[PDB]
C-alpha cells in the first residue's frame, strides 16, 4: 500500500532561504513514521540532561483528494 | 549500527506561529529520508499534476555535542 499523503498543519511548516522568504506547509510520504522532538540545552544544573527534550505533537492530517493541496509544498518522502 | 547526529543547515529550518520563531534540524535518521518540492502543474495535463523537484539538504554530520544551537528540533527518523 503506498504510504498516503499526510498534510502536516500549517502550524509547523519548513523555511528555505535565501533573501529572506520561502515557508512551505509539510506533506508525508511516511513509509517509516517521524518522531520529533524538541530540545534546550541544560544550563542550570550539572547531573540532569546534557539536553531537554520535549517530545513534539505534529497534527498531520492524511488526505484522500490531491485538490486539497496548495501550489507549492515540500515533500518529506519518507524514505 | 547508530544513529549519528546530523545538523540540517540554516538554510532549511522548521517553523512555528505569528511573532514566533525558527529551529534548525537534527537527524536521528535512521532510514535515510528523502525531501521533495512540489508544484502543480495548472498549465498543462498531461505531464504529473505536480511538479517534484527533489531538494538538496546540505545537512552536516556532528562529532561534538558542543556544536550544537541552544534549541533545535530533532527528527528522531524511525
Ligand atoms: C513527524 C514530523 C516530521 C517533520 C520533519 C521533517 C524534517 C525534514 C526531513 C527531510
Amino acid at each position: 500500500v503506498p504510504p498516503a499523503l499526510h498534510l502536516v498543519d500549517p502550524q509547523i511548516q519548513l523555511t528555505i532561504t535565501r533573501a529572506d522568504p520561502k515557508v512551505y506547509p509539510i506533506i508525508l510520504r511516511l513509509g517509516s513514521n517521524l518522531s520529533l522532538s524538541m530540545a534546550r540545552r541544560n544550563l542550570d544544573s550539572l547531573e540532569a540532561r546534557a539536553f531537554q527534550s520535549t517530545p513534539i505533537v505534529v497534527q498531520m492530517t492524511k488526505l484522500a483528494t490531491t485538490e486539497e493541496l496548495p501550489d507549492e509544498f515540500v515533500v518529506v518522502t519518507a524514505k
